[PDB]
Parts: structure tokens; sequence; C-alpha cells
């Protein structure tokens, strides 16, 4: 009823879609991993009569349910979409994609790192972000590479006609107490990753995390304290 959708409020399966800005939702899906429930976001972000997804829903069945609520609430067909990195939060329902003429896009870092693991590989390759720091347009959005930090390959994604900052999962939420699964992290890399964002987007009005609630600026200084912390 207008909240933003928490991990007990979504049935795995469902999804929910939360208007953030003019032309920009997040989606929420749940999902079981290793016998635990866990929320996860991504992005939406209109293309003039389009749109461009970021990330999947994290599964092939809740990524079909995704498809099925975008129609109903936006309308829009969805022809594009960019994971940002290789976990299955982030690819897992790219079959499902490819399959309803969805365009998928990871930079090739992410697809090596998905093939290696057996993870669901987007079609195209993302050229242009291999090095801390870059950045490149896609269509109403940036796409920046911070450095290493939750992943080695993770990406940012930036709306400037928003100043919405979806971090990923290299942004944990307000609440969180932990740094998250860090099995593929670089702890020490990731304040410095982290950093190079708060640097490069000054203006964020918006911060999306890869799981929970957005907030403001402050989420990527407190992904730094716990990050810093879980490491100590
Ligand atoms: C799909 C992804 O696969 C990762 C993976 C890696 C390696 C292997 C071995 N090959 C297998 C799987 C995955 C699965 C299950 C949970 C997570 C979480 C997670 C997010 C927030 C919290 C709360 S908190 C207070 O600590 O911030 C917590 Cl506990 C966890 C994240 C995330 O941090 O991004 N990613 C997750
Ligand atoms: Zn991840
Ligand atoms: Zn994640």
């Amino acid at each position: 009823s207008g909240e933003y959708p928490t991990v007990n409020e979504i049935p795995v399966g469902e999804v929910r879609l939360y208007q953030i800005a003019d032309g920009v939702w997040s989606h929420i899906a749940t999902q079981s991993f290793d016998g635990a429930v866990y929320p996860s976001n991504g992005l939406i972000v209109r293309d003039g009569d389009e749109l461009l997804l970021i990330d999947t829903a994290w599964g092939a069945k809740n990524t079909a349910a995704l498809l099925a609520e975008i129609e109903k609430q936006i309308g829009l067909p969805v022809t594009r979409a960019v994971s940002t990195h290789f976990h299955d939060d982030r690819v897992g329902g790219v079959d499902v994609l490819r399959a309803a003429g969805v365009a998928t896009y990871a930079s090739p870092s992410t697809r090596r790192l998905a093939e290696a693991e057996g993870n669901e590989i987007p079609t195209h390759s993302l050229e242009g972000l291999s090095s801390s720091g870059d950045a490149v347009r896609f269509g109403p959005v940036e796409l920046f590479y911070p450095g290493a930090a939750h992943s080695t390959d993770n990406l940012v994604v930036y709306v400037p006609s928003a100043n919405v900052l979806y971090g990923g999962c290299a942004v944990h939420e307000l609440s969180s107490t932990s740094a998250g699964n860090v099995a593929d992290a670089d702890l020490a890399e990731w304040p410095t990753s982290v950093e190079r964002i708060q640097k490069h987007y000054p203006e964020a009005e918006v911060v999306i995390p890869g799981h929970g609630l957005p907030g403001g600026l402050d989420l990527l200084q407190h992904t730094a304290n716990v990050v810093k912390a879980h490491k100590n």
C-alpha cells in the first residue's frame, strides 16, 4: 500500500514494482537460497516508448512474473536488459528474457564469470568498462565500473534525468549489520570502490541497494562502514 515492500511481504514467485522517480521503478522479488529467503532489487528505466531493465528478478519463474508485472503496471515493452554482476540474483532469468525478445547485456568480465560458474549468460558484451572509474552510456542510464567490491565485476547504474544511483550489490541498505554474501568479494578494495562512487555521483538523490530499502547518499558511507567492520 505504498511502502517499500520487504522480504516477508513478497511470496517467492511474486514480483512488485515501486516507483522511484518519473520513468524509474525498482523491482522487488524474493528467492530461497541455501535454506533462507532473501529479497532482491532491480531497476526499470523508461527509454522513450520502450523499457530498459537492470538485473533479473533472481530466477526463471520470478523473471517471468517480472515481465507480467511490467505489462500490468507499465505496459511498455522491455527491449534490453543489463546484468550488473554474475550472481543468480542478477543473471538468473536471462534465458527467460532472451526468449521474450529482450536483448541481454553484461560486461565481458561478468559473462566470463557467469560461464565459469554455470550461471545464465547474457548475450552481448559491454566494452569500455574494464578499468575502475570507467563509464559508458546505455540508453537513459550511465553504467559505471567502480572497481572490485561485492564482486570483481560489479557495475553501478546512474539515471541522470532523476539523479537515481542504483548501486546493486556493492551497496547495502542502512539496516544492514553485515556485508551480505562476501564469497566473491574484495573486502580490502570495497571501501576504495565505494569512495569512487561517492566522488563520481555527488548529486545522487536516491540510492538503491542490491537487497533492501532505498535511501539517500548515506547508504554509501554505511556500506563502507559495514564492510570495514566485517573485515575487522
Ligand atoms: C545469489 C547470491 O549468490 C551469491 C553466491 C556466491 C558464491 C556462491 C558459491 N559459488 C554461491 C552464491 C546470493 C545468495 C544468497 C544471499 C545473498 C546475499 C545477501 C544479501 C543481503 C544479506 C543481508 S546483510 C544484513 O548481510 O547485508 C545477506 Cl545475509 C545475504 C547477496 C548479496 O550480498 O548481494 N547475494 C546473495
Ligand atoms: Zn552478488
Ligand atoms: Zn546480491
